[PDB]
């Protein structure tokens, strides 16, 4: 007979899940399995992203229960758990989505060795990305592109990505009854309290396939806004209705298929001929995700500076005092501090909002290593992607891809061009909710009578700026000019 296991790691979805379709095909019993390490916290990971994962698991549970099946959340390590449940369930086929991360390449190779000793067929289709990222490197001549423009000409030379896979059947083969490793009490979806978290999640984005599909349709409600999407022109101070899709947390965990997103964009572009072109287009943003995934998978030490053949070697400063002030939203700059507050509260910021805080920490003012700022973003970002966090932090640090260090964002005037009233700052920094808009970006420039009337006195209620931008910026630019002379 056929008893199949569909292993979920990314790909927390049912639409366009080619590995799920192979598992359910001709199967007598299907075992949807998610491997959960109960000692992860005893290793880093905030409760916002982790509950986003748990909420995303509850969506598959309701989806599997609606189709006559059931999601099995197994505890332990895949290498210890899979050899047991193989012979316990009589497994003949194991399917899971292909992953190109460094840890995943070591982990899947081990499970491939374990399934071969148990006589289990391993099937790993690609759907997390748009294309076969190995086929991109082969058709390019054996090397990955290092520019978006060279990368854009490659995927256009290949053609359209594969269409999204059809929906799975409405009735799935259930797991076999009376199995010890599939007990409901041991395979239930845990809560954030039970996994060992004290504080509740404060984010506003609910995880799951249902939420990803609903947010997708809401974005395509206005095809005019979809076709004319230009990324650098979006508003980073828009928090009530963000100026972008905010689909990154769902694309990270796999709740939303990238090929589903791409084929929906083509439906709009075919009717809107003056639509935006890459890289500023909405497709182009998906191509950024496809571009960084291709280079990082073929580049050694991509999440680090040393040993990285594409990262410029820069003698970043070790200043724990600036790092503590930047990660704790106490830099004295309300524009930077409000964004770092939105990071720990929502887990998501606008792309240009991440630009201001990343530039300020590195090549802009504090000259702290981009690696240290990436660790802070790995923990709180609900859309944390290993290849994407890394390449975008080397961009903002002028270490790779980007090399125009002379462009330094002003932590005072950047947010003023979009929000002169400071509506963004007053929401996340309520200590300045009464400060007049004339001094809300520069609280140290307000007279002491205005500071008391507004209820916010610099130094007692709000910290003074840790640096003078004109002095700090002038020092960081000169150092990067001497380093880029290497
Ligand atoms: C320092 C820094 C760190 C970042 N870390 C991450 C990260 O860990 N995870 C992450 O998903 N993105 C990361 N980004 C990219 C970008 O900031 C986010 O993808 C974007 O804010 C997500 O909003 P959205 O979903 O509304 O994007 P949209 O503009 O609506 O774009 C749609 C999708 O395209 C992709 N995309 C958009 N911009 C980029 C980009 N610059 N690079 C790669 N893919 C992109 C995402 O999957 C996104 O969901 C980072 C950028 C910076 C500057
Ligand atoms: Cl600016």
């Amino acid at each position: 007979v056929k008893n199949s296991i569909i292993w979920f790691r990314k790909g927390l979805r049912l639409h366009d899940n080619p590995a799920l379709l192979e598992a359910c095909k001709d199967a007598k019993h299907v075992y949807p399995v998610f491997v959960l390490d109960p000692h992860f916290l005893q290793q880093k990971v905030s409760v916002n992203r982790y509950n986003f994962l748990l909420e995303s698991l509850e969506d598959l549970q309701r989806s599997f229960q609606a189709r006559g099946s059931r999601l099995l959340v197994l505890r332990g390590k895949p290498e210890e758990v899979f050899p047991r449940v193989f012979r316990e369930w009589g497994v003949t086929q194991l399917c899971f989505e292909h992953d190109t991360e460094p840890y995943a390449k070591v982990r899947d190779a081990a499970v491939r060795r374990l399934a071969a000793e148990a006589g289990v067929e391993v099937v790993t289709p690609i759907s997390h990305t748009l294309y076969d990222t190995d086929m991109l490197v082969a058709r390019n001549g054996g090397a990955a592109p290092l520019t978006m423009q060279s990368f854009t000409k490659l995927v256009d030379r290949v053609g359209d990505p594969p269409a999204p896979a059809p929906d799975p059947p409405a009735a799935m083969p259930p797991p076999a009854e009376d199995m010890p490793s599939a007990a409901p009490a041991a395979t239930g979806v845990p809560t954030w309290q039970e996994v060992g978290f004290k504080e509740p999640p404060l984010t506003v984005f609910k995880g799951g396939e249902t939420e990803a599909l609903a947010r997708l349709e809401a974005a395509f409600q206005d095809p005019k806004w979809v076709a004319g999407f230009q990324k650098p022109d979006t508003d980073p101070s828009a928090w009530e209705k963000p100026a972008t899709t905010v689909l990154s947390p769902y694309l990270k965990f796999g709740c939303l298929s990238a090929r589903l997103f791409h084929a929906r964009l083509l439906e709009v572009y075919r009717r809107h001929p003056a639509h935006s072109q890459p890289p500023v287009s909405l497709r182009g943003q998906l191509l950024w995700r496809e571009f960084f995934y291709t280079v990082g998978s073929t580049t050694p030490n991509f999440h680090r500076m040393a040993g990285n053949p594409v990262c410029k070697q820069i003698d970043w400063d070790d200043n724990p005092e600036f790092l503590a002030a930047w990660r704790e939203a106490r830099t004295g700059f309300p524009w930077i501090d409000a964004i770092m507050t939105q990071l720990v509260t929502w887990g998501w910021m606008h792309h240009l909002a991440r630009h201001s805080v990343a530039c300020f920490l590195t090549r802009g003012d504090l000259y702290v290593s981009w690696e240290r700022g990436m660790e802070v973003f790995e923990e709180h970002l609900i859309d944390q992607d290993h290849y994407l966090n890394a390449a975008n932090w080397m961009w903002l640090s002028a270490s790779a891809f980007f090399s125009q260090y002379f462009r330094v964002y002003s932590p005072v005037v950047f947010g003023k061009k979009y929000d002169p009233e400071g509506r963004f700052i007053r929401k996340f920094l309520p200590v300045l909710k009464d400060m007049p808009a004339k001094y809300i970006y520069e609280p140290w420039t307000a007279p002491l009578e205005v500071q008391r009337k507004a209820g916010c006195v610099v130094g007692r209620d709000y910290p003074a700026p840790i640096v003078d931008h004109a002095v700090a910026s002038k020092a960081c630019i000169a150092r990067m000019a001497a380093a880029y002379r290497r």
